[PDB]
């Protein structure tokens, strides 16, 4: 009785942090399979496999060229295999998968897939097949709005200060259509959105370091109780930052409200601004509610194992491991009443 | 201490009337497995399974338009599983094997399968892979030729009269390659090759019902002493065909002959005809020698218990039996090789 997360994402199979949060919450060490193809894109931990859904591109590089579509497009997608196999794991059968080898673009033979204690597929379309949908036990998406993705171009991404930046907004334009046609909408479909914003508490920054970041958490979800600040269902700011808790500038700022979305009811936990001293966290996480903790400071903790990890300083990372936390909390129910099942 | 045959045909999984025939020689009756699955290829009997080399699919039937490459090519097959699922099972550990539905064209959940004491591997690539050629203690390859294979297709195959003459000379064509590069090299490492050819017998014949079948047979392989007729190592024609024996027309023609065959030696054994007669084939078999029979006429025996099947007034049919005893008298000799070392 294996379980089947999914991970709608933007930044490409591989360069997501939050999958490796993830991973270091469910398990110990995600490499791939030990010999064999050295492209290949799934990862494999003593609890949780991580699944590439590029490897189920029903058109190659050159095929995706040849009919002018993109990688976004459901006609370069094969749906079908995704949720046949999807399903044959779940149920404990393991598959042959192909392996979509980025450097070559090539569809390649496939690869033997074990089940594991933990799935996740991670990529474009893991919500798009109602199919595919309904395994999932849980769903997040990552919701990186364009001014931020646009920034971390600018002052990160070290392969595109080759490109001036009236190219790099001219490529965010001839994908915003199939983005927005294909991607977005999978938003409505998760338990969990990450939504990552530039910060509203110094003015006009767009340097991508500093960051407004909203937790939107699905209600009246099974064995999914929501993290809540102070008073569960009310609307408050709170800022810790004060004579016991001093912070450089700006400082943290949090919200924590209801809200409706997409038809469906929601809390959102929100925070803006980044952590200055370690103090700050430990501060925060003692002061918030249904984090899914099984010590005190395990989220802290959990993300002191990864310092060097992008974002590790604001509600990023903090709010990627609690969602790993409330994961957990969740399999382990699902799993103990699979376990009385048999 | 398990026996693994090989058996190479493009046929198709459970279209094979050799399988049927080598079952009968080895066991009882080769039924699906119980319960199971509907759509299981593998067949079960009190001695053999017979494992079709579908279910080692890698490609979906649906990828395998995606791709673009046919269920000859490698790309499509998963040679690691099939490799140790066979190494597993000769080594005498039970296997969880994937079904190929070919309803559906899905790769199906697996069924379990016992170690038996004969396991038969049929499809398009039991000798592919080196290693697992050296799990076959006996591997047999079925070359139908093209122009035998086109004729049955416009004779007997009722699903290609939908298609036209050109039509289905035209997907031959586009099959060739893969078959070319992948299924017909693997005729050099047979142990036993039975080769179905037009006829000499009527000219111009393209009915495939007149046959010109040859039994391609190694030399030098331990256990396994091949047919003969007369003069075992001579270049022989015979026609029984004459007074004691009357025919109809066209008759029976054979030919024993030594050969080079992919530089390997072998002796061959040739029918062209087809019994009109039942007298005949009790003839044939008297007058041939090394049959690995167990009494006189089990060669004209074991055929008519099957009577229906396809070939069964040919070479087709009497080699693929003869091919049968001789696999049941190496096993013999090769599982008390092993019995003998065991204890």
């Amino acid at each position: 009785e294996t379980i089947v997360i999914g991970l709608a994402a933007d930044s490409g199979c591989g360069k997501s942090t939050f999958m490796r949060r993830l991973t270091s919450v469910f398990g110990g060490a995600a490499k791939p399979p030990k010999g064999g193809n050295p492209d290949s894109n799934t990862l494999i931990s003593d609890t949780t496999t991580v699944i590439c859904l590029d490897d189920y591109h029903s058109l190659d590089r050159y095929g995706r060229k040849e009919q002018k579509v993109t990688a976004l497009d459901p006609r370069a997608n094969d749906f079908d295999l995704m949720y046949e196999q999807v399903k044959a794991l779940k149920n404990g059968i393991a598959v042959e998968k192909p392996i979509y080898n980025h450097v070559t673009g090539l569809l390649d033979p496939p690869e033997l897939i074990q089940p594991p204690k933990i799935l996740v597929i991670e990529g474009l379309h893991p919500m798009f097949d109602e199919r595919v949908r309904d395994l999932l036990d849980f769903s997040i998406y990552l919701d990186i709005s364009n001014e931020v993705k646009f920034a971390w171009k600018i002052q990160r991404d070290m392969a595109e200060r080759g490109h001036s930046l009236e190219s790099i907004k001219a490529s965010i334009e001839a994908r915003k259509p199939d983005f927005d046609a294909f991607i977005d909408p999978q938003k409505q479909y998760a338990d969990a959105v990450i939504e990552v914003l530039p910060t509203t508490l110094i003015p006009d920054d767009n340097e991508g370091k500093v960051l407004r970041v909203r937790l939107i958490m699905k209600e009246g979800v099974k064995y999914f109780s929501p993290v809540y600040l102070f008073d569960e269902g009310s609307t408050i700011s709170w800022i810790p930052c004060g004579r016991k808790l001093t912070c450089s500038y700006p400082g943290i700022k949090f919200n924590y409200e209801p809200d409706s979305y997409f038809d469906h009811e929601v809390s959102v936990l929100e925070m803006d601004g980044q952590f200055d001293r370690l103090d700050e966290l430990i501060y925060v996480e003692s002061h918030l509610s249904n984090l899914s903790t099984k010590f005190y400071g395990e989220v802290t903790q959990q993300m002191l194992k990864h310092a060097d990890f992008p974002g590790s300083n604001n509600g990023t990372g903090l709010f990627q491991t609690i969602v790993g936390l409330k994961i957990r909390d969740l399999y382990e129910q699902l799993i103990a009443n699979k376990a009385t099942a048999r």
